[PDB]
């Protein structure tokens, strides 16, 4: 952690910030990062709201409000001094972090801190006062989300093996326990160390700021590469440091169809290699009139399609006139793979009755619609409760229209 | 505005991303970097970008009876260029970054028939007909509710009223069939992207021809029918990157003698 | 509700207002959670103009316009005592509530008044003055409509 925060530093240019909650120890991990660089041969200046106290060797600026010098009027005075490396107090506000972005393309280093619970939650705070999503990928170097937590004292702290709950957080396995005693007086801890996740921001990183693709997605990229939060806590509960009662407390519906066996390209979790439907129309009707029997007459159900490498082989079929075995038509609340299937239409030996392409010079993927006929067809819906919960079992429906039976 | 030029000594060649390409066939943009010369930044010196409004007749009206930012916005960016795309035209030409300027500020069908030219000014298909829209089906007469037969229609397609059309007209006038004819479809982007579907006929006559015009059309359009023997389809599928997944999934028939080909 | 209200200002951090119009007793109420607070484990300090009664065990600066002594001035001269809890008198300006958000944020929990009809013209007001939408979702605790 130390030599990947020391190389990020020690770049030309960029915004490195430091997060977490009041009482983080953020300070103190920036006053240490700007001694490191304490040198001759770089400028660094400081603007804080106060100064914590004095670095010999660096200028260091105060927020005075008698004389109206604020961060952004303090920030924008210090690059008019040649600085090579910048230190601002904290980014409140859009105005001087707007100054940061500049500072940061305009050949300085930059360094301040956010109010944020998480490393995602700097790169969102940006995007929340009006940073626009692009500028924060071009500036932003990395960001190291920091939090304090109390070491056992070495004096008197309790062995004992974690149970089940507590192993899959993480072969005698033993964790430390408080306690209290005259030196630990008499709580279980004397003094801190502090806990970290450096986030990196890398060319796979630099995408994801500028599309926009959101702190879930952004938060599964990171835990790829980076370490957490939690997981740098966790080894020094192993090591012996601090407990693991410190490190918690401070831690449109979706249509598919597949015929036969034949594969479309769906991108779906579930319904993987499957037709994705676009629209679809299915309807019978019965001939019996009550004025005076009949017959029902049950339609081909037609549906929409992307023209796709299923487009072929239902050419094929639908000239061969070879049937599939089955067909099942499924419908899905809007949400995703979890969500109830909601509608369920099962065919079974199933012909492709006509299949209608084209495309205009306006559209980036082209329809087409395909009709098909079958013998029987079941279809199943399932019920739900307000909540979104499976209302009992789903209900059926059957029948046999080559036999005209109930199935 | 002004922008800092890249040091032509030491500055980084890159390939742009899509949300970078939605903003301006290898498209290569370049980054700061920094070096002995770059001292030890991505620039040295400066160079000025531009957008120079130009007040004319129209624009006159705009401020006379006050239109409005938004409504004079509009109208300024149908003649003149903008800051943003004089700066964009500079990090095409390799001065300045992409970083530097924001800081301070349909799928291609073609259709060959024979050996009839058309106008097409497509590098790869050059001297071919530009497919404007198309539309083609079949239908099978079979049952699965007690054998049938397919009926494959006629392949249309809209066009420009170009040097093919008279020979379209002549082919179907005299009747005159093509031994070949293959449309193909192409993803947006360009020549090198996939031509993801090509639609090949074989012994090919014009079916029908439908020409027309109208006095606000500046290109008039027309729409041609296209019977045929023989029909293969080619579907080439792609991954989630663009690349080619496998090869292309083959469809062919014999409407002629009522077979697979 | 007075566990409710117990739970909020005893939390560590964070706004807690009380909203309603002229007369509608919102200091008897501050005074009253204040009070229940007052204890030798916190460090309780308020800005207020006027002080309207002396609670013994907190300490209490009143707004003194011949030294230029503003709520403001105020707050921002409390926040360097090292305080636990702060009450001031009413955000009236931005700049107060500005004080007020930081102070929120770093680690201090803070009280005052708005003069807003509803529950929700509290949250409102704050967005109107020009505290930035999302600075109201990370400190503000609730809401008192009195």
């Amino acid at each position: 952690n130390h030599d990947n925060f020391r190389r990020l530093i020690k770049r030309p240019h960029g915004i490195i910030l430091v997060t977490g909650p009041t009482g983080s120890g953020k300070s103190t991990t920036l006053y240490a990062g700007l001694q490191e660089l304490n040198s001759s041969e770089r400028n660094i200046l400081t603007v804080e709201d106060p100064i914590e106290f004095d670095i010999d060797g660096i200028g260091q600026t105060q927020v005075n409000p008698r004389v109206d010098m604020t961060f952004a009027r303090g920030l924008r005075a210090i690059l008019r001094q040649d600085p090579d490396v910048v230190m601002v107090g904290e980014i409140r506000d859009l105005e001087t972090a707007q100054i940061a972005v500049q500072a940061s393309l305009t050949g300085h280093l930059v360094m301040s801190t956010l109010h944020t619970n998480t490393a995602v939650g700097a790169v969102t705070r940006l995007r929340d006062m009006g940073i626009e999503p692009f500028l924060i990928s071009s500036s932003l170097l990395g960001v190291l989300a920091q939090r304090l937590v109390r070491t056992l004292c070495p004096d008197c702290k309790e062995p004992y093996e974690a149970d089940k709950e507590q192993r899959k957080l993480f072969e005698p396995l033993i964790l430390y326990r408080a306690t209290g005693c005259p030196k630990c007086n008499h709580k279980g801890y004397r003094g801190r160390t502090g806990i970290h996740e450096l986030l990196l921001v890398d060319d796979a990183l630099q995408e994801l700021i500028h599309s926009e693709a959101g702190e879930q997605a952004m938060e599964k990229h990171i835990r790829a590469t980076t370490p957490s939060i939690r997981d740098d806590g966790l080894d020094k509960v192993r090591q012996g440091i601090t407990s693991l009662e410190e490190v918690m407390r401070v831690t449109a519906v979706d249509m598919f169809i597949k015929i036969g066996d034949v594969k479309g390209e769906s991108k779906d979790k579930t319904h993987a290699e499957e037709i994705d439907v676009l629209a679809w129309s299915w309807g019978m009707s019965q001939s019996g009139s009550m004025h005076m029997a009949g017959k029902v007459n049950v339609q081909d159900l037609s549906f929409t399609k992307y023209i796709d490498k299923s487009t072929p082989n239902l050419m094929m079929a639908c000239s061969s006139g070879k049937h599939y075995p089955q067909a099942k038509l499924t419908i899905r609340k809007a949400g995703g793979e979890n969500q109830v299937e909601y509608l369920i239409i099962t065919l079974k030996e199933v012909l492709v009755s006509s299949v209608s392409t084209g495309g205009s010079g306006g559209e980036d993927r082209l329809t087409e619609n395909v009709t098909l006929n079958f013998a029987q067809v079941q279809v199943d819906y399932q019920p739900q409760k307000a909540d979104g919960a499976k209302d009992g079992g789903p209900v059926k429906y059957g029948w046999n229209i080559r036999q005209n039976v109930q199935a």
